[PDB]
């Protein structure tokens, strides 16, 4: 209802207003400067009107930002821009023809206008990003991955070790390009022990400091609530003893793992003298058996997810299948909070009952990012970049089924107390309007505050910091959050396209959201969020794929909705929409995707040639030899 | 009806019987020995009970035959064998459970039994062929294609020629592997003139000989029926003059084309010092633009279809789209003879009216192979191997729609004078039984006679042969006819699978046909059909693909047919059939297809290594330099 929207909007607008004021004040306090401006310290640049920050955020045009933040951050940010390019003219047209037989034909025509515009824009954006990627890569600094190919499923041999098989194999098949190699080892036990040792030290330091300040008796029952019901009577000597125990376990484990041939996985990082050679290995079949001696570009050293390297290659299919099933159940059992929320969604008292379902849904979805990253880690991927992309994919599907589809269905089920979809879709538009103001407008404004790291920064300074530069760990903003930023906005691209020929009233909320998200994230990208890995926008083709899916869904729903008119004869025309859209997808795929998947040999040659000319005496072997060993082994 | 089948079978059996007798006698006459045994003359091995030939044909186990005939001939022949492996147990089971609620479940169960058996067999056959291919290739003699990659769509340049661009490009990107190259030229006008010159000479020789035998007046009006109404009064001097005219045109054209830079196409055959290098080029992207500097393995010198090399790369899409449309109309307008045949298909007089529709259909389809090769040539492919495979594909589709589907529909339309398919399919089984005996049993038996080349051989000896060794042209058996052999048998694989859970009576005809075709073609492969090109069974994955499609079609038709039972509840089970079948296809595709599409670098290295050791002083450059120029230029 209009009264509900009026009230909900006022609530979210005021919260955003207030959050920005609070932000404006907190950021001026010098004691938290390392939280709000964590970058620039990380980069060695810094030491020691409330909304002015908005226009400041618009400085640093793409080329400055790409070098400052990285390509992924810039390409990600452009997604919000993309949506404005697509939806603004849709909103204008839809409003113009829906807001004051022919209605029937109008909807059909609108579908083509919207599809065509969207496809046009996506084509141009896809191409632009591909060009950005090539320039970025061409000018990229030297990194170990440029010369390194990861070899998987090296076949077993009764006499030769993995190292021996790999060296021989490559000297024969890649003679005078082969440089060196490093065998993958199953050091997970060791790494796990080492991480625990560090955790124990933090607690020891905590208690030593607490005691030094107040020289009294400790009573910590491990967890306090459900720990082991002891007292940790000395607590300093308790943690010292626990540390001494693990220290010995670590010394022992290091000696056993480095002398245990069973710690060797049939995999290795293989390096080459030139990038050209690496480029070749990454793109050709090596042996007769298509699932042996497999090659791919190695992740850069801090993209490598070391835990997954211990998974036998051959077990990956099973892990993936199990998770396909788990995903179903995850999606399936979420219907309970959906139905709950839709039940809730039914004068000041009623406007809040109207408002709150938005929040309830948001809260139930709060732990989804965690669940999905965990199941993604279970499936082996071996890199951070791949895992984050995989989880984003699953999140997206979940939103389609649980946030959009199930909500419409559950909605109709409650309202009802054969094409019922005819009213269920426009009916529930009210819900989505409230929802977008809640995890959207208000959400983004709240995020600029960075309250979570603010608090942890200060607590660490208060209790764990003892000396200088341990404040470097306190100062950790995390990443941009591709994992949640992207599937969230895809929900909105879908809803926009679904309702543009139905309910034009939804689009103004979507447009505000895209505009807001753009300015808030641009601001933060510049000041916070140091990147954990540099992908050259590898995720872009997936973003594209998902938008196309949204077009197909909207087109199909329209066909359904207009399939009620007697002698509608809608299908002879509407069928063209998913056909042409799919055709468009394949065209763009074949024409532009190679930019993101295969490295042209010519680029490798130009790059190798120039590097040599610029640096004629590079000890490449020394450079690459110690890369990719393991962080646990120094 | 049983009476119609009895009579039709007797007719076709007796014709086959007689054809074999005639064959048995004609092959014993020495004057046609070069027709029936054309091979063995071509190979330099030969010079100068009626059915004994059947057991003789079973000698020469695969390895002898592969070397004698070639891999393609053997793999092709194995297709008939494959069908027996699939259909025999189907026929046994179907007969056992259909020939003396439960009927409903029985049909569902049979569908899984049949699908599973078929998939099992296909998997094993696919793998076996892949292994054969690798061994064949590993032991293959040296050929120019092993070192040559065809480069397409070389970008234009204002200053450099195509030759100059190619040499430079490869020296930079493939240094010290690049050996040499040859630029593609548009010599089609010249080649056309040369072919006509030869044709005119044959006519001149004809008339000179005719005259020498009978010194009188010629009156040939060019074509006789609708030629130019003149007399060719001298006919010798007429053909001499026509030849002298074309001779001058040829001399001129040769000088203009070899000095005309516009005759150069932006394409070249590029050779490398090693196979390893060629293997790399064929499998990697060369430049930024994914549709420039494109590489693929060059066809061997007598696979190259020179006419298509004059087609600009960029025009290929349009040519293909136009032909997609043409194919529709081709298929569409064939409905007229289909309806005619089905109209015809409606006591000795009636049994023949019953019989003849088989033949009528066969005759109308007689020119389809020609039509399809022509449209395939229109689309550029550049090789004989590709064109033949392409045409076979289209032929297959035509059979599915026009021979199977349209026949069932037209059939029902006539019998009728909502699921009518429920009776239309088993009803028309009678038609297919007659049809298989006609272009099947009788067909193959007739083919062993080789009457067409028999006649032409003798006519040439009588009128064009003047001297020795021009009988070598008379002796030309043509090829195996993959173009028609394969899509024909796919029709029968489909019909078998469609009717196995419906009408078991069809399968005994199919099994006889496969058995007969096997022995007749095996016989002929050994004695006649010199291969025009050697593919290493590249077509195999397509054969596989088509059988899988047949499984899906049968499974879907069953779902339709059993979807009439009240509360059939067939779909919860039957849906598994196309799902599992598709899964199976992807498994096999990913697991085995690489054998037929990509050459492992290791194989290239092993091959290059051994060849060098065996032949330490090979002038590879001299060997490859003159390959791939053009047959017209000497």
């Amino acid at each position: 209802t209009l009264q509900d929207i009026g009230v909900s909007a006022g609530i979210n607008i005021l919260s955003a207003f207030v959050f920005f004021i609070i932000f404006a004040v907190l950021r001026l306090q010098p004691f938290n400067d390392r939280v709000y401006f964590s970058k620039w310290y990380l980069k060695g640049l810094r030491s020691s009107k409330f909304l002015n920050w908005m226009p400041e955020a618009l400085k640093m045009p793409e080329p400055e930002l790409i070098d400052h933040a990285g390509l992924d951050s810039v390409v990600y940010l452009r997604i919000y821009w993309l949506g404005l390019k697509i939806f603004t003219p849709i909103a204008v047209l839809a409003w113009a023809v829906l807001v004051p037989s022919m209605r029937f034909w109008t909807h059909i025509v609108m579908a083509y206008a919207f599809t065509i515009w969207t496809c046009y824009v996506l084509m141009k954006e896809y191409e632009t990003i591909a060009n950005m990627r090539l320039q970025f890569v061409a000018s990229e600094a030297r990194r170990p991955d440029q010369f390194t190919v990861l070899v998987r499923n090296v076949p077993p041999d009764a006499d030769e070790s993995v190292s021996e098989l790999v060296e021989h194999f490559f000297l024969v098949n890649h003679p005078d390009h082969y440089l060196t190699h490093q065998v993958v080892c199953n050091a997970n036990k060791l790494a796990d022990l080492v991480k625990k040792k560090k955790k124990l030290q933090n607690w020891l330091d905590y208690y030593q400091l607490k005691y030094a300040r107040n020289n009294s008796q400790r009573i910590m029952v491990k967890l306090g609530f459900l720990g082991l019901w002891g007292q940790k009577v000395d607590a300093i000597e308790h943690y010292i003893a626990e540390i001494d125990k693990i220290s010995k376990e670590i010394s022992k484990e290091r000696e056993e793992v480095v002398n245990d041939p069973k710690a060797i996985m049939p995999a290795a990082f293989v390096s080459f003298k030139t990038r050209w050679a690496a480029a070749v290995c990454a793109q050709t079949q090596q042996t007769r058996n298509p699932t042996q001696w497999l090659t791919e570009w190695a992740p850069e050293p801090r993209d490598v997810f070391w835990s997954n390297l211990a998974i036998p290659y051959v077990s990956l299919t099973v892990r993936r299948l199990i998770m396909h099933v788990a995903f179903f159940f995850l999606t399936f059992f979420f219907i309970v909070p959906i139905a709950f929320v839709q039940s809730l969604a039914t004068f000041m008292k009623s406007v809040i009952q109207g408002f709150l379902p938005g929040i309830a849904l948001k809260l139930f979805l709060a732990f989804l990012p965690s669940i999905l990253m965990i199941m993604s880690k279970f499936e082996g991927f071996t890199s951070i970049s791949s895992l984050e992309r995989r989880a984003a994919f699953r999140y997206y599907i979940f939103n389609l089924v649980n946030v959009f589809l199930a909500s419409v269905i559950a909605g109709a089920a409650f309202e009802q107390l054969p094409k019922t979809i005819g009213v269920a879709i426009p009916m529930k538009a009210t819900f989505f309007i409230t929802y977008i103001m809640v995890d959207g407008w208000a959400g983004v404004a709240g995020e600029i505050l960075m309250l979570k790291p603010l608090i942890m920064f200060h607590l660490k300074n208060a209790f764990l910091v003892k000396t200088d530069k341990d404040r470097e760990e306190a100062m950790d903003p995390g990443s941009i959050g591709f994992n949640t930023g992207e599937p969230r906005i895809q929900l909105y691209f879908l809803l926009g396209l679904v309702y543009a020929p139905v309910t034009p009233m939804l689009l103004p909320f979507i447009l505000v959201f895209f505009a807001l998200a753009y300015i808030v994230y641009r601001h933060q990208i510049i000041n916070v969020y140091n990147q954990e890995y540099e992908s050259a926008a590898a995720f872009w083709p997936d973003v594209h794929g998902r938008v196309i899916a949204a077009l197909v869904i909207s087109q199909l729903l329209l066909m359904g909705l207009l399939g009620t008119k007697h002698a509608a004869l809608a299908a002879p025309f509407l069928i063209a929409l998913p056909v042409l859209t799919i055709g468009f997808h394949h065209f763009c795929k074949g024409r532009y995707e190679p930019a993101f998947i295969r490295y042209p040999l010519q680029e490798a040659m130009m790059k190798d040639t120039l590097e040599t000319a610029r640096e004629p005496n590079l000890n490449l072997k020394g450079y690459l030899q110690n890369a990719y060993v393991h962080p646990v082994f120094k």
